[PDB]
């Protein structure tokens, strides 16, 4: 039984309301504790990787994705609204107001590239007969950023999306097959545009030394991509993360920066670009890929405390309480149930490890560590034993 | 000294009145606060036992018909068809939470619960009324709800003030105590609103400090203890709330299970309650209680290295390589200006501290550490000093 929206209710991460909100998730505690270690993984690499996360609005009169372009044909599946007797709606994407940034931040050559990453909540208007569960919503926020370079660094820059990305998938245990899209015939931007963005995308993947699939003519209308297709453990295939290149909105935008339109000045080239893809998505897709037995550092529930017997609770709720001050996600079963009653419970909602407290272990101020993977064996810690071993059980690190 | 040009000046944040009147575009370091913010709550939320959620943004009216807000509110709201349905923007978090304690459908064992909720809330205010961070369509409230029996009032309530005492002190605010009672309107019966604002009048007569009646200001869902702040410049900011609310569990048919409208079932009662009042609002406050010399923890610019000679940039990199992959927030300057030039620039940012790292310090693998504050001797430090000193000063602790 590893369907998602089963898991979701059978481990209380998340439910739905068909009556008051089809189509967005509501995330109990334990779910929101893995939407956010999601996306809290995502950003330790940021900080690793020179990306800036920024913060921008949900609301927008419609004059931006007029400017962008998007309008006419995202109109339709956007939930649109008056403000004043303007036309405003609700974003389905970001790309429009990291341009608006860009033309703020002003920046000469000497500071790109420019990475803006930003979490911030999508809506799009899907017909509810199209809603299921995490994997077609209309609530939804994504992994996305927009590299800002030039055309010279396109190529290090895909080298590096392309570094960020297998490091990610692998610590999620997926694999992946890559396919580069290029010039279609209707086609914005200069044949050399294309060609020299084309030679730098090939470069990066060649580089990688894995192997990778051309799609000549695939590409989009504004730009040549890459494709990333992984699959998880149950053999199935999702198409998640995306580098997506766009000669299209620096134009629209009139994106410019002076060198090493307007004389001296050229336009940046924007990567498009997401690993996740959203996390209602990736989340869904990482409970059916392991069946809810979630690694500890995606884990929203990561030690168990039980009593064996009621005169050792005292201690046994204070191992809890250091675990909780210590930041990891813990709880305690102090009733009067026999201790392997207790165990098989707490089998049921994935615990990563399961502390056990009896006599031996507050006589000599230990603990008891358990593993969900029974083929472990147990050990006996102090506290402080304890505590380094989790804390050796972060995020996995690109620098590590 | 208003939070807007220091915003412009700092390069935190700027607002785009054309394409999003009322929201906010956070630039990368003004990004690094706002979550600061919110950090810091999430770290008293675990020691104190608030659970973080996610629900939705947009929902069918008919939740807030159910609540009762849709009448007072909804000139307020930004509200739109889906599928020929009235529908909404949350301006609030409270109608969201009361959906999912039914669905939790808790026994008195669980309570409290205490429902923690971050989300992005929308009002429509006119647009000539809108001013910087301090009156916004577009905030992030540090939201919750707690769920408890009657029993557990006073002693909720009281831990609602102690939390709240503690954030502003720690702010450095001191604060007005207010008892908003009875508006015109309102849900529920007189005796109901004398029960609940007696319980509130006695939680603040429990705390020994001044407090004063606020006739007219209560919810329409009970009364409130309202705090006004004071910055250092003697300005006034209603920011906190805790609110008592017997209506709201009516409206929703919240029900729970007991020890000893269903037989063996009391209602809830919910206390609504925020500190910051809204990360938006909050962080103008504190820039401007500032001037923007942010304490080191909330600091989006902890250090920047400043190498001062070609020789030394290889190692001052090293340095500053390290303290990020460390979790602080610094940069470098290894621009061929003079070091004194390269101090006078770094200090327009109000970084809380500067790196000088010249062939001396590279030699004996140190740092010469100068503090924004130059009354304050430099230091000579290793790097591992540094960063001990630097991990002393970060979110101060309800338990340190
Ligand atoms: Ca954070
Ligand atoms: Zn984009
Ligand atoms: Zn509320």
């Amino acid at each position: 039984k590893r369907d998602h929206r089963l898991l979701g209710s059978n481990l209380q991460l998340f439910f739905f309301d068909s009556n008051v909100s089809p189509g967005s998730c509501f995330w109990l505690p334990a779910g929101a504790r893995l939407y956010n270690k999601l996306m809290d993984f995502i950003r330790n690499e940021y900080r690793i990787r020179e990306f800036t996360e920024v913060i921008t609005p949900n609301i927008f009169s419609c004059d931006l994705w007029k400017t962008s372009g998007h309008y006419f044909a995202y109109k339709e599946n956007m939930f649109i609204f008056d403000v004043e007797e303007k036309e405003w709606g609700l974003k389905p994407m970001n790309c429009p107001g990291h341009c608006v940034m860009f033309k703020h931040m002003n920046p000469s050559y000497r500071q790109l590239p420019i990475r803006l990453a930003d979490f911030g909540v999508l809506h799009r208007n899907e017909f509810s007969g199209a809603l299921n569960g995490l994997t077609r919503v209309r609530r939804f926020q994504q992994d996305d950023a927009h590299i800002f370079c030039t055309p010279e660094q396109i190529q290090e820059e895909v080298f590096k999306a392309l570094d960020f990305l297998f490091f990610i998938y692998g610590q999620l245990g997926f694999t992946f097959d890559l396919f580069l899209s290029t010039m279609p015939k209707e086609h914005l931007g200069t044949e050399e545009q294309w060609k020299e963005a084309e030679n730098a995308l090939k470069s990066a993947l060649d580089k990688t030394g894995r192997d990778w699939k051309l799609n000549p003519g695939d590409g989009a209308f504004y730009g040549p991509k890459i494709d990333i297709m992984l699959w998880d453990a149950l053999k199935r295939q999702h198409q998640c993360g995306t580098i997506q290149l766009d000669f299209q909105l620096p134009i629209r935008f009139n994106l410019q920066y002076r060198t090493d339109l307007k004389q001296g000045y050229r336009r940046p080239v924007i990567i498009h670009r997401a690993i996740l893809g959203s996390v209602e998505r990736m989340s869904a897709v990482i409970l059916e890929h392991t069946g809810g037995k979630l690694p500890f550092w995606l884990s929203p529930r990561q030690a168990i405390v039980l009593s064996i017997s009621e005169k050792t609770v005292e201690y046994a709720k204070s191992v809890e309480r250091e675990l909780c001050r210590r930041g990891f996600d813990v709880s305690g079963d102090y009733s009067a149930a026999t201790i392997n009653k207790k165990i098989r419970e707490s089998q049921l909602l994935q615990w990563n490890y399961m502390l056990v407290i009896g006599e031996n272990e507050a006589r000599d101020k230990k603990v008891t560590l358990r593993c969900r993977d029974t083929t472990i064996p147990q050990e006996l810690l102090t506290l402080d034993q304890l505590i380094l071993k989790f804390s050796s059980m972060g995020f996995p690190s690109s620098i590590d």
